[PDB]
């Protein structure tokens, strides 16, 4: 009668007696995947989670992955475009402390594993799921340092909202995701190697070197308001990308795309838009089109379709 | 009698100072308006020698007029916004302003926005509230004020405290003012100055090089703001060469890439422990203001956090 | 080469001359069709629209709608249900005069014609597009008394936005809209009578009174909270639900759902829970939901796909 | 010595006064608590003799403890609140707090609200800032506070002008304090006050019925606030009857059912002509509170505008 539900896990908080009331939803088995703060998380543990979901899909019905809030929105989006299964694969984490007053975690799950057993919740990509809302994985991002509802789409809004157990969907994201793109990791044990820069006034061209002499891939820039770049940044990242760099021009301004047409000449200097995709986000889908690409102009239509 | 307003304008035109004042002639209902080209950059390109030749000229000219309005790019406008709320002497207000259109386009926002930041310069009750930016109707706090949006008229907003006060008819309804110490309030002396001290910022994302933070200590580097994940924190490269740096004197100040909220001492990092400064609510470009100027009168890490909790 | 679009005026600001910009992109024809102050929109506006709409929709490629920032909300969430064609119908107004300085009315007016020439923006409803944004007639909102960026679709998001004449569209709205609504207003001249009452504290029953011995069709209550009723409020719509006086509870809350299983027990009473609408959109489906229903239990069903 | 705090509980226990307290053991590290269950209602159902018995207790128990938290449900705090902010003359801190999850669901928020709004009523630097509301981490002022989201635990925010400080390991930044006029600089003494006068909210939308304005008309109310559509217009019909009550003594207030900014004076209508108050960035069941309280003082229209501009 219930849904198979299997919780990955990728830190701390078993759970099943920690919240009694998921047996009322799903059939509940857990795994410990990776044991790590998510500040730490890395290409390994990216390739490892899209691995087992595209193996284990016909074992369960739905996923459930247990990870930190701090690059939540890097793992969502990474799993969103690589991942093949077509059933429900639902991120959780928690603001606050698993034994801290008024503790988020129990409830995030439980609403969690509730997205995860929704039929309805299938074919909408992989999805974060965190304080009552069903968001999905491109547009998700942490929006403040320590508030229980900091998760929000920032750009285009959430797909849903959870209410006693119930989801009204009345979204789903347009870009293409998991099995409408061609990005397959089965067989890859690293990915390519792409750094971020940051903008500001007075910036140091030396982050941006020390990139392009270790032979970076690619480089993503966290430019200031519409993707600009500081002269000194501008110079080095001009001759980068000439030079087997693949570069993504993105914004450190927390919402809105960086647009292609505004005051950077793309096209003469081989750069690339990244869109409403912030650095991270974008650094996520640069690594995945370098796999398929070096070309700016290629890449660019990545960008324009994922 | 209206009050003496001077533009100091550092770029391109919102609506080439003295075409901008013919381009908005309602002006003279309001103030007798003078303008000086101080320079003319697109803001990306804002740097140091800059920001001293502002509060310098400001803090020289302070009794020549009645007020200040500085026409300046949005890009790095809430930086220069906040490195002159900490080291202008001058109380009479200073106000940024600037454009999210173009001068030529279609309802260019420049006009008006130049108009309501004159509003505001030359509005009594705009003294002592420190360094301010109007955009949008809106006059918000050069501490607290960031840029939004990519490109929405709409992108200046002070999200973690709020705005001081809404334009209305070329009125202000002012209901807050900042209570973190600003201009004659801080220690922060400028005035013979010739350069600051050097301050980088690294980003923190998955699997984070420890190349770019390397590079800043290996060029002598005077501090360093971290761009961390979450509640301030840094991945494991990141971390290990920035505790390395503060053990051998570079400044290190934890911020965060997140938009909102502080990063905050006692939750993950041990700072004491590091000789690591927590920002507060200063994003990393703001933190990077703040800790150039600490850099001037102190290398102490705990002096610092002080500063970082006083401004 | 070009759409033909035409322009219906509701109020005030010909504009071919004053935006010569709109000859790049259509061939606009203009005509208007009533001259108010959207503070005064009203049933006999409405279905005169919709019926205009429907009528000239094999003449032209696409509509916009010059209307008051103060009701455009209403208007277009009603046009969203009775509208029958399949072509773009765009509303748009403004937040500064037409002679103030940096009106937003030009730029707005271009970026409505841009949105309603646009082939991908066909299906989508009935839009309103402000400040470069193309929004939903459904969830969008005046979220401010006086700021150019006002109109946000609060709950779900935007559906694309606007750079240089091009649109991302990344969302479409999941409720049914338009084509796919019972609701056919070709040969009706009046709508059902649906009031609007208040909740706060010490909340007078007389507004509600006076609805009832009216004999209104409907009452829609601006509850407090998730939707509840000041003691009193509760009595009289308690009594007008058994009475034959359709009941919505929305919330004069500006975000989220007014959600069933929460403090009122809606069967017993005969009430209806409005979810996401608002008091004012509440009123808009309610109406139309009573030329089709006067069944509590019905009228909710309309409630929950529309 | 921990500072002593009172609770004044008006409904159901959010973690029934005494089983709330144990139900958070942890407040003894921070205050000696005591409870006073004052009475018992949602607040759904809140009223003017509540907001008399609150204030009047305040008021005289004020020498007897350090601070006042008062638990409320979530539906009208925000008007409890600004009733309090413009009644109280105890300058200790006046704390409210609710929850938007019941205490018996997982991850019910109330046990760390009540916590954090005991840290806030224990804290002396929350003194002198008016009566306050202390949500999800976040110190709210009175005026300003509002509910945003039915559900949302986050919820309630300062919409116009942002928070006083925000909660961090029960340690707050004061970075706020609201300008307008509060507390014991209000004239409104409600000390003798055995009921208030009759303010009845009637909304605005297309098509809107006169029914309701009428009916309170009819009813003799002291004074109607309409809730407007975009900056407080009014629909015909509804304009019709306000301006003739307005001319036969009701006060009259625009306030605006948009959620966020001013009901502006000098925009379409002619306030000086009719009589007519604007209520400023008063939400219309904020602008009844104040109405209510202007009319214990005087029935003047233009007295009562000075009144909506100064509190
Ligand atoms: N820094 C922690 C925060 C959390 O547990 O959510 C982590 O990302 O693992
Ligand atoms: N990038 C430009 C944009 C503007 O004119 O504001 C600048 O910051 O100078
Ligand atoms: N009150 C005016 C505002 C505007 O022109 O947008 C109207 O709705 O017609
Ligand atoms: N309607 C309830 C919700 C709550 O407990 O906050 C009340 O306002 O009392």
């Amino acid at each position: 009668h219930l849904p198979n539900i299997t919780i990955l896990a990728t830190g701390g908080t078993n759970l099943v007696n920690a919240v009694p009331q998921l047996k009322d939803i799903a059939n509940v088995k857990g795994e410990q995947v990776v044991n790590i703060g998510s500040q730490d998380m890395n290409d390994n543990v990216w390739l490892t989670l899209a691995k087992k979901i595209n193996t284990d899909c016909d074992k369960t019905d739905g996923f459930v992955i247990t990870h930190g809030v701090d690059t939540m929105e890097e793992t969502a989006y990474f799993l969103d475009l690589t991942v093949k299964c077509d059933k429900p694969v639902v991120m959780v984490g928690a603001m606050r402390p698993s034994t801290s007053m008024s503790a988020d975690g129990p409830f995030n799950l439980y609403n969690a594993v509730v997205t995860a057993a929704d039929k309805a919740s299938a074919n909408r990509g992989v999805l974060v799921v965190m304080n009552d809302t069903v968001l999905d994985g491109r547009d998700v991002t942490t929006t403040n340092t320590t508030d229980v509802a900091t998760f929000k789409s920032v750009n285009y809004g959430p797909l849903g909202y959870i209410h006693n157990g119930k989801i009204d969907y009345q979204r789903t994201p347009a870009r293409k995701h998991t099995s409408d793109t061609p990005f397959d990791v089965s067989k890859l044990n690293e990915l390519p190697k792409v750094g971020i820069v940051y903008n500001y006034a007075n910036a140091s061209d030396l982050p941006a070197k020390a990139l392009v002499d270790a032979g970076y891939d690619g480089i993503v820039s966290a430019g200031v308001g519409n993707g600009n770049l500081y002269k000194s940044v501008f110079d080095t990242l001009a001759t980068a990308a000439k030079t087997g760099t693949a570069v993504v021009r993105s914004s450190r301004v927390p919402t809105g795309a960086t647009t292609q047409d505004a005051e950077v000449d793309d096209a003469k200097y081989g750069f690339v838009a990244s869109g409403t995709l912030n650095p991270q986000k974008a650094r996520v889908l640069l690594q995945l089109a370098l796999t398929q690409t070096k070309d700016p102009q290629q890449i660019q239509q990545i960008f324009n379709q994922y």
